[PDB]
């Protein structure tokens, strides 16, 4: 992934548990090379995966409960980082936002080349509920997709109820939520 994910997930856990712990999780990463990560610069999809994982074991958490948190902490922290316009040129509502995530896709992969964005299908169920479809180019990261949702819920002061409601990790062709909304 590009390296302001690891920043993200660097930020997060530094302002929550502070900085000897973060260093701790860097090391069990097998990541103690690297000095810090380039917010531009495509790293290894492990970078993270080990990141995530040696947090959980430092820390106590299920890599999962680590992954809803992160989703959380995405959106405000990318919106603080140089991405506040195009966050907010993507609309003024959640279900405005939702549609149009694959164009915001299209402008975030001008500046990433390399980008490898999830598909996201949302189908308007009714007034106050949606269905989104979820498929990655990665495995594990559905939890994190129930953490952004809660972020969302929050940037545009809207109650959410988010229920998965299929699962990859069953055999299903791909994660779908359910979604209950202000
Ligand atoms: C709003 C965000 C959207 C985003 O995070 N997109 C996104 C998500 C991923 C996931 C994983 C995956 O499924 O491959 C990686 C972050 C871990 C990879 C690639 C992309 Cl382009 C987004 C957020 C900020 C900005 Cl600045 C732009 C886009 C969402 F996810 F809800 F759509
Ligand atoms: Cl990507």
């Amino acid at each position: 992934m590009y390296g302001l994910v690891n920043k993200a997930i660097q930020d997060m856990i530094s302002k929550h548990h502070g900085e000897d712990t973060w260093e701790a999780i860097k090391q069990k990463a097998g990541l103690e090379d690297i000095d810090f990560f380039v917010g531009m610069e495509a790293y290894s999809d492990d970078v993270t995966y080990h990141l995530v994982g040696a947090a959980s074991e430092v820390l106590g958490k299920p890599a999962e409960e680590l992954l809803i948190a992160f989703g959380e902490y995405w959106v405000t922290y990318t919106s603080e980082e140089g991405y506040g316009e195009l966050l907010a040129s993507a609309g003024d509502s959640l279900p405005e936002f939702m549609e149009n995530l694959d164009n915001l896709h299209a402008r975030v992969g001008l500046s990433f080349p390399q980008l490898r964005p999830p598909a996201f299908e949302c189908q308007h169920t009714s007034s106050k509920s949606m269905e989104l479809h979820y498929q990655s180019t990665r495995a594990g990261l559905a939890p994190m997709v129930l953490g952004l949702l809660h972020g969302l819920g929050k940037r545009f002061q809207t109650k959410v109820e988010v229920t998965q409601t299929a699962f990859r990790e069953t055999g299903e062709d791909h994660d779908i939520f359910s979604i209950k909304y202000e």
